[PDB]
């Protein structure tokens, strides 16, 4: 099965998922000098005050925090989007070292980790239908850099012990994802794909320009997770990121000048 090790990592995915070599794959490098300011772009509208987190799960590739998405509780609108997108889960990608870990890069700069808030277009009725549509998902990407601790992340960091191996989950209620947002919502946007298999090209990416900072100690706790399941050989969950893919026929737009 696919993963991030040397025999089954990203450069192998195309043998099982040939869309890996598609025209609108993610992530990409954001060249800040060739991105186009588009004043047609609206501000983002993040409405997370009624969010209901349910659970945190180690799925063998990352950990996900899952939300109740059976109603318009936590939604994303505005920006380049049409319609209403519901939050279903968030997860991170991170590195073995502080100089790598993010999926997107900015003028080839890598960050220590990248947060993905995944949302699906309610007009398609459920997540599984949405991933079949070119406008079905909107993923908010936020970079993490190492510096001062992020207090709103510590609830997540503290439970990681209880989901160390693949397939473990824990109740994770009353977590407020607003505590993970930077001060500014300026962004870049481009049409792209999921960054793990099945690599479907159904995502409007919205990548925030301002990183959040987390402490060394917080990211170190990410690095103690396991890709393996309980009882199996320990393989630390690190470097679960996909490298930048060719931009091909796409334009990155910026909401700011
Ligand atoms: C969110 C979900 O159910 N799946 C995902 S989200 C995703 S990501 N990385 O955000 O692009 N990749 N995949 C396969
Ligand atoms: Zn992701």
């Amino acid at each position: 099965h696919w993963g991030y090790g040397k025999h089954n990592g990203p450069e192998h995915w195309h043998k099982d998922f040939p869309i890996a070599k598609g025209e609108r794959q993610s992530p990409v490098d954001i060249d800040t000098h060739t991105a186009k300011y588009d004043p047609s772009l609206k501000p983002l509208s993040v409405s997370y005050d009624q969010a209901t987190s349910l659970r945190i799960l180690n799925n063998g590739h990352a950990f996900n925090v899952e939300f109740d998405d059976s109603q318009d509780k936590a939604v994303l609108k505005g920006g380049p989007l049409d319609g209403t997108y519901r939050l279903i889960q968030f997860h991170f990608h991170w590195g073995s070292l502080d100089g790598q870990g993010s999926e997107h890069t900015v003028d080839k700069k890598k960050y220590a980790a990248e947060l993905h808030l995944v949302h699906w277009n309610t007009k398609y009725g459920d997540f599984g239908k949405a991933v079949q549509q070119p406008d079905g998902l909107a993923v908010l990407g936020i970079f993490l850099k190492v510096g001062s601790a992020k207090p709103g992340l510590q609830k997540v960091v503290d439970v990681l012990d209880s989901i160390k191996t693949k397939g473990k989950s824990a109740d994770f209620t009353n977590f407020d994802p607003r505590g993970l947002l930077p001060e500014s919502l300026d962004y870049w946007t481009y049409p792209g794909s999921l960054t793990t298999p099945p690599l479907l090209e159904c995502v409007t990416w919205i990548v925030l320009k301002e990183p959040i900072s987390v402490s060394s100690e917080q990211v170190l706790k990410f690095r103690k997770l396991n890709f393996n399941g309980e009882g199996e050989p320990e393989e630390l969950m690190v470097d679960n990121w996909r490298p930048a893919q060719p931009l091909k026929n796409r334009q990155i737009k910026a909401s700011f000048k």
